[PDB]
């Protein structure tokens, strides 16, 4: 109309579940639906934002209004509903009552943000970078963002200034300019201080086990990927249950989260097993567990393949003993029975490995 | 008097039929070379030895000796001025109207090894002589002793020898010490008078004595997997077994005697086999069980390796599973054998198959 539409949602009850939450799903959409018209006009975009279930005033108070433009840059939406949402954000954390909250918890997702391809959308996360750090120079949703739980490991004074002003602020214009550049700068930052580059580490990994949206955790593991270890703990170590949590659920229940998002689910299998670390242990018992447990086979492919490209780098001792559970897995009874593609999988990583000389000789001796 | 105390001793010998490059005139041979070497140098003390009566000029082609030993001579360790002193005493010794009536074709493979020495000199004495012998059977039964030249060369395919190969690429292989094999190569690679070419050569590689000769033309004759249905393995394999007979003494021996390396006949003798070859590689596995010098165990297991990436389809597989049934021999094992150590080697480096390894985990 769209007016009539506005006066439906007029009627409607203001909530304190943010939008990145179980809860209000159902209430998302429908607010969302309703913002992807509102976006074209800069009237109808006010009169979205001014609706109040929204809560405007109640933003850093109630973690609902900030919650739902986050969620709506990120999106399966448009480029100019990712920008007005951006923008909202951006002119409404100028207004003063919002000195006094943190708002850390939006890095992420300005981070993800400038990982995006379009162009306006860089530029638009990055003015609200700014803006989120002219700030200081406690914690906004910092227990309620996803609903049960919200920032898991919450980023140090020392370590938010040196997110703000070592990190972040210094890469913004080549991250407008190159839709890549954002990765590769957040790398070579955590690879400026010591244990800024641990804590800033430990809170983007949390934030990527929380969040329900499966592009962000995308985007931020383009980088955060790509970064074996940090004083003494493994992104491994920080980031294996989300490989439990993507490994345990069905076929059916990925490929919706999936279509939800309008992401490939063979990405999210690689971006998943990529977690694992070569050295690592519990990461490697984890693969081998999941496998034997029914699970989707891009998955099961997705995590051999990803213990061949881990064996060059595997330790001797470790490449022996991978070999012992290789052979054993071949030899196992169960799935014999079953003649699991585990089997085949398994074999096919004997191949195309490269064997030490121990190896063959427990090959040989039985 | 320069010589005319040796020369009088060696007046005093008799000559005989036996050949140089047969078994037992071997301090006969070593005898007579000894005194030529010093006598190459004058014309006089050349001609007096020339002539001495138990080299027997000119009996040869009647006796097979004459010949043998200056061949012997030009592929010996042996200084530069003495080689080319025997080519020409050859090539002075036929081109005398007494010999037309016999085949000195049992000289080619001789001057081909020839034509590969370094010194200028030697190749183109060599070249001479195959000039010489490209104008126009003898020792045919004998030359080597048991067995003379055991694959000989019909007409046309001696014809094509002299015409074709030979005497067209001979300059240049005067100039480059190298032309000569390559020229060879380039020729087996006219039909099928290559392949008449290829058994002689093989035939003389095989039993002549002169390990130096063996080499020289097998960097030739190893370059050339078959030509017309014939696997140079088939007709090589007879020396890979006699050479892998030997003790390590007579290995080291044999090759000080010629002055060229035991490691450089071990892979020469080795590259024999080439790789789809079921007599020859079952060969390799017979004499790897069997006791071995250690360089050829080395070199063997290590050609099995270079053949493996070309090995068939199923001939991959076959030979895994042989390898595999090395290892777990207990009779090697109780020996803590060095074969055990070089077949985990070759399973290890080689690219295996879901199946071999199927195979492994069956065990």
């Amino acid at each position: 109309s769209l007016d009539s539409t506005f006066e439906r949602l007029s009627k409607l009850q203001p909530t304190a579940t943010s939008c990145l939450a179980k809860d209000s799903e159902s209430l998302f959409n429908d607010l969302c639906s309703v913002f992807l018209s509102a976006a074209v006009s800069e009237s109808d975009l006010e009169r979205f934002d001014a609706t109040p279930v929204l809560s405007r005033p109640k933003a850093p108070s109630n973690s609902f209004y900030l919650s739902f433009y986050l969620r709506v840059w990120c999106g399966p939406y448009p480029t100019l509903a990712k920008v007005a949402a951006l923008e909202r954000v951006k002119t409404r954390l100028k207004e003063g009552d919002c000195v006094d909250k943190d708002f850390q918890a939006i890095f992420p997702y300005c981070i993800a943000a400038l990982s995006d391809p379009a162009k306006k959308v860089r530029r638009a996360a990055a003015d609200l970078v700014a803006v989120l750090g002219s700030a200081y120079k406690q914690l906004w949703a910092a227990k309620d963002l996803y609903g049960k739980t919200g920032t898991t490991s919450p980023l140090d004074k020392d370590a938010l200034k040196a997110l703000i002003r070592s990190v972040l602020i210094p890469c913004l214009e080549e991250s407008v300019l190159h839709e890549d550049h954002v990765v590769a700068a957040l790398v070579g930052a955590l690879e400026l201080s010591h244990s800024a580059r641990l804590s800033i580490f430990k809170f983007l990994c949390g934030h990527v086990v929380e969040t329900p949206l499966l592009a962000v955790k995308l985007r931020l593991l383009r980088s955060l990927n790509q970064i074996r270890r940090i004083s003494g703990t493994t992104r491994t170590d920080l980031l294996l249950p989300l490989l439990r949590w993507w490994a345990g659920l069905s076929a059916n229940e990925a490929a919706e989260l999936a279509a939800q998002e309008s992401v490939d689910v063979p990405a999210i299998d690689d971006a998943v097993v990529d977690v694992v670390v070569p050295n690592h242990a519990a990461g490697l018992e984890a693969f081998f567990q999941l496998v034997k447990e029914a699970i989707r086979p891009g998955l099961l492919q997705a995590i051999f393949a990803r213990i061949a490209k881990m064996w060059p780098s595997m330790k001797s001792d470790t490449k022996y003993s991978t070999a012992k559970t290789l052979f054993e897995l071949t030899q196992d009874p169960k799935l014999n029975a079953e003649q699991s593609d585990v089997i085949t999988e398994a074999v096919e990583v004997l191949r195309k490995v490269d064997l030490t000389t121990d190896i063959l000789h427990y090959f040989i001796d039985s």
